[PDB]
């Protein structure tokens, strides 16, 4: 599970100048990273943009939180949201 | 999704029950028939397959899922984007039917 | 499952190539719109000049996109992709 | 992807002390495995029952090499295979120990 309202890092959406709404972005990016070979590895997620569990994902919520688990079974929740941002972040860099 | 707790007919149950080998326990039975309707071409019809959840043994969604609750309710919502919580039970339900039958 | 070359049809392929912006090349631009239609509640029921490679279309959502197709609609399958092309271009 | 796979001697053993039918056997437990915390880690395939991937994996085949893409999106087919046999077998462990 991730949690119910959730930020990406100030470079993040930095990046999402340089490269539609911010959310669905966040969508694509996800799954762009996903499919790639990058991988969370252990972060202050300081960005302006603070939404909903549900306006950050939408229906990709459940595939989301599947493929986190999948890619990181060893993670507990807290560092998610980490795992998550990161995968954004890589994404939007990839784009 | 799905409900936390959860129940199936009284039928598929009863199916459940008698998959004794492959030994096999009941939610287990479930994990393995709700998988095997997956991954065959038969899909839940609201209209003509759903059916009262009069089972006898309602369980925990974690209880009844284990390891496969995430990925079950991925299919549920990608196969069936209409259906809300109600009838997402229904279509759960209908796959173990089907797979049950399918097993034996 | 799906044919190694593949198209979609004239109008589609126009508005792939109206989005451009948010440096996308059309090709990017149907990944995002197969996936904006499929996360939607679209469903498939039953001419363009871009004929590509399955793996040129898709890429790394090469997998994904038949795996989806494979849950959606256990071919005609290209007539799938394309009207969920269509449908998430819109949007 | 190899075309054509096969499990290894001994996972065929433990398949056979499980006790229905062998391919949906396998993708069962390669599935209850692969949402397990089991990764595979490198196992020689001299296995009796070569088949088909059509065959092994039926309808189960895009979402079998879809996680094998993710979980292990470095591997080229020759490890895949490898991959795929040590999640059927972890999986019939599992299943045999609830």
């Amino acid at each position: 599970m991730l949690p119910n309202r959730m930020a990406l890092s100030r470079q993040t959406e930095d990046q999402l100048k340089k490269l539609i709404t911010p959310n669905i972005a966040a969508r694509l990016a996800f799954f762009r990273s996903v499919e790639s070979e990058f991988r969370y590895s252990p972060k202050k997620l300081d960005g302006t943009l603070v939404l909903d569990k549900i306006t950050w994902l939408g229906e990709t919520l459940q595939a989301t939180e599947l493929v986190l688990k999948m890619l990181y079974p060893q993670l507990e929740q807290k560092a998610l949201i980490k795992a998550w941002a990161a995968h954004v972040e890589d994404g939007i860099a990839a784009l």
